């Protein structure tokens, strides 16, 4: 819990939604929680824990990450930058990861989707790992529908923390995959405006983003690496009740400033 809880419900009541929050300090194991064992979608955000799922069978296929798609035009589901540039080449399973990551690519997320057995196989891999809050029912673009108390396609923001420490920092993933991983992280175009802009511009962030386009549900989750101390890893999500909420980037950095100044 949170015994200086009234900053976040402030913000939380200034937005008009619900707000979720989990830090975690790696070095002294401080936390800050607001919502954090609470269900919020996803959205985009399960891209990030894909391209980990990815990594880790590719410890057991080898070349799997060089293995080349061929995918045809009907992939192609709305904002898939990365695959509808590189519809004529196909693209390898890495370059697939890397965009999911890096660019939230749809199409990029449904051809990994397919070669894991789809969201009860990215399901499966994240029961492995020890995340029994994560659930992915769905594909692009129907994951997405954020209705209120729907659980499908869900997680909660400490879930989404704990998993992300395991796969970046511990021991859930071999170490160069753990490297490839946070690599891809690092490398994100999406998340400018959301966690990143509330860290210092002197601390590497890597983060994943996801956007539902409804109900003002966006979130953001990241490893943070501080000047001399062991790494922050933080997940933010957001959702509004009404179907029309206009979600908010600033309300996402806001309340990571909020956990970040807490820790
Ligand atoms: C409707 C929404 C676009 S507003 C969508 O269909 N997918 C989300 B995703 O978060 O799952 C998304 C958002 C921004 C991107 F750049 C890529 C993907």
């Amino acid at each position: 819990t949170n015994l200086v809880a009234e900053p976040f419900a402030k913000l939380e009541q200034d937005f008009g939604g619900s707000i979720g929050v989990y830090a975690m300090d790696t070095g002294s194991g401080a936390t800050v929680s607001y919502r954090a064992e609470e269900r919020f979608p996803l959205c985009s955000s399960f891209k990030g824990f894909l391209a980990a799922a990815v990594l880790a069978r590719s410890q057991q296929q080898a070349g799997l990450l060089d293995t080349p798609i061929r995918y045809g035009k009907n992939a192609l589901v709305p904002w898939s930058p990365i695959s509808e540039k590189y519809l004529t080449t196909g693209m390898t399973v890495a370059e697939l990861s890397a965009a999911a990551v890096q660019y939230s690519d749809n199409a990029a997320a449904n051809l990994l989707l397919k070669e894991l057995g789809g969201p009860a196989g990215l399901t499966a891999f994240m029961r492995s790992i020890g995340d029994t809050t994560f659930r992915l029912d769905r594909w692009e673009l129907e994951l997405n529908s954020a209705i209120p108390g729907d659980a499908r396609d869900t997680s909660s923001p400490r879930a989404v923390t704990e998993s992300l420490q395991k796969l970046t920092l511990g021991s859930a993933l071999a170490a160069p995959q753990r490297q490839q991983f946070v690599d891809w992280l690092k490398g994100n175009t999406t998340g400018n405006h959301r966690i990143r802009a509330a860290v210092p511009a002197d601390w590497a962030v890597g983060d994943k983003t996801g956007t539902c386009g409804v109900y003002g549900t966006a979130n953001d989750y990241a490893v943070v690496w501080p000047t001399g101390r062991a790494p922050i890893v933080l997940a933010v999500y957001t959702r509004a009740p009404n179907k029309d909420d206009k979600h908010s980037e600033a309300v996402i950095a806001a309340a990571a400033r909020l956990a970040l100044e807490g820790l």
